C-alpha cells in the first residue's frame, strides 16, 4: 500500500512574523488523527521563530534552498550551517530556482547528493513546462531530471529521499493538474524508479504533486494511487492548509 | 575632512551558533570611543540569533542579498521581509553573487534601488577581475558598474548609499591591494562621482575598500585619503576585526 503521506507547506518568499506567527499557531490547534508527516519550509529568515513557535508534533521544519558547503558564497546558506541550526529538512531543485537561479539537472543532483549525505531528509523536485508538455517532451525531460539525480544516489540514500513532481504551468497558475495528469505522470516516475532503482525503493518512495494544491482539489488528488503528498504553495499561506493535511485520508 | 567612516562585516556563508556567538560577545565588549558605524552582515538564518544578542550602540546587523519583492522564488529573501525583521542594512551586488548567482550590472542597480526606496542603508560592491586589471579595463570596468546603479537612483537616494571597492583579484586571496591601488581606485570612483551625480554627494559618498583586509594592513589602508572604511570578510570571522574598527583612526 501507500507509504506515510506528506503534508509540505512551501510558504516560498513570503510572511510577515505576525503572519506566520498566526498560521503556526493555528497548525498547533490543529488535531491530525491519521500518520502524516506535515512539513513547513520557511524562509531562512523566519526558521527561528518557527524553530520557537512550532510545537505540534506532527511537525517538521525545512529549509526551501542550500548549498554544499560553507565559505566565500555570499548570500548563500549551506548544508552545515542548517544542520547546525536544527533544520533537518530541506526542498531542492524547485522549479523557480532552475529557471531564475541557474540550477541544472547537475547543479541540483549535487546538492539533493550532498543532503542526503549531510543526513537531510530531501524533497527534491521534477517537472516540465508548458512548453516543453506541448512539445511532447513530457516524459523525457522529467526522467532525465530524476536520472541526473539518482546517478549521484546510491540504493540506500532513497530512503531520505522525496520526489515532489511539479509542472512548471501549474505553480501558482491556478492550472491545478488533472488527478489523471497527476497520476499518469507518478506512475511514471515509479515505474522509472522501479526499473533502475529498485521495485522496493519504489514501493518505498513518496511521490508528492505540486501546482495549485488546495483545500477543494486536494481529496481527490490524493485519492489517486502514486500520490503521496502535496507541496503547497499559495494555499499553505491559508487555513486552507488544514483541509489539505486532512486530504491525506 | 572624511565622512563617517564604516567597519563592516561579511561573514559569507559562515559561522555555527557557537562560533557566533562567542564572536559577538566579543564584539560587545570591544571598546570604541569614534565616530564610527560598525555592521555585521549575517547569514538569513543568524540574522534573528545576532538581533537578540549584538548590543553595541555602533553596532548594526545587514543582509548578504535579498530580491526586490515577496512572492513566487523560492529559497530567496525580500526586502520586504527583511524589514519586516527590523534588518535595515544590507550588501549587493558582490563579486561572488555576480560571477555565481546571474547578477549583472542591471540586476544589481534594480536591487539597490528597490532596497533605498524600502528605507534600507546600502552596501554596494563593485569590482574588477585579475585579467580586466591586467588589460587595462579596470576604469571601464567599475565606473559602468556604477553607472548602472546611478541610473536607477535620485540625488537624495546616495544618502542611503555606500560603495564597497572590491576587486575580485582580492576577495579572499590573500593578494590585498597597495594603499596606492586602492586610492587611485577609489579616487576614480569618487571623481566620476562628483562629475556625474554631483560634487556634494561625492563629498558625503563612503567608499570601502574590500579584499583581503586584516588587522595588520587595515591601518596604512585607512590612511589614503579617499578610503572610507573597509568590508571584511575572513578577518570578521576573527578577533582581529577588532584591530580593523580601530584602524579607521
Amino acid at each position: 500500500s501507500k507509504p506515510q503521506p506528506i503534508a509540505a507547506a512551501n510558504w516560498k518568499c513570503n510572511g510577515s512574523q505576525q503572519s506566520l506567527s498566526e498560521l503556526i499557531d493555528l497548525f498547533n490547534s490543529t488535531s491530525i488523527n491519521h500518520d502524516v508527516q506535515c512539513v513547513v519550509a520557511s524562509t531562512f529568515v523566519h526558521l527561528a521563530m518557527t524553530k520557537e513557535r512550532l510545537s505540534h508534533p506532527k511537525f517538521v521544519i525545512a529549509a526551501q534552498n542550500a548549498i554544499a558547503k560553507s565559505g566565500a558564497f555570499t548570500g548563500e546558506v549551506s548544508l552545515p550551517i542548517l544542520k547546525d541550526f536544527g533544520v533537518n529538512w530541506i526542498v531542492l531543485g524547485h522549479s523557480e530556482r532552475r529557471a531564475y537561479y541557474g540550477e541544472t539537472n547537475e547543479i541540483v543532483a549535487d546538492k539533493v547528493a550532498a543532503a542526503v549525505a549531510s543526513g537531510f531528509m530531501v524533497i527534491a523536485c521534477i517537472g516540465e513546462t508548458l512548453q516543453e508538455r506541448e512539445s511532447g517532451r513530457t516524459a523525457v525531460v522529467v526522467l532525465t531530471q530524476i536520472a541526473a539525480i539518482a546517478k549521484k544516489l546510491k540504493k540506500a540514500d532513497w530512503a531520505k529521499v522525496v520526489i515532489a513532481y511539479e509542472p512548471v504551468w501549474a505553480a501558482g497558475t491556478g492550472k491545478v493538474a488533472t488527478p489523471q495528469q497527476a497520476q499518469e505522470a507518478h506512475a511514471l516516475i515509479r515505474s522509472w524508479v522501479s526499473s533502475k532503482i529498485g521495485a522496493d525503493v519504489a514501493g518505498e518512495l513518496r511521490i508528492l504533486y505540486g501546482g495549485s494544491v488546495n483545500g477543494k482539489n486536494a481529496r481527490t488528488l490524493y485519492q489517486q494511487r502514486d500520490v503521496n503528498g502535496f507541496l503547497v504553495g499559495g494555499a499553505s499561506l491559508k487555513p486552507e492548509f488544514v483541509d489539505i493535511i486532512k486530504a491525506t485520508q
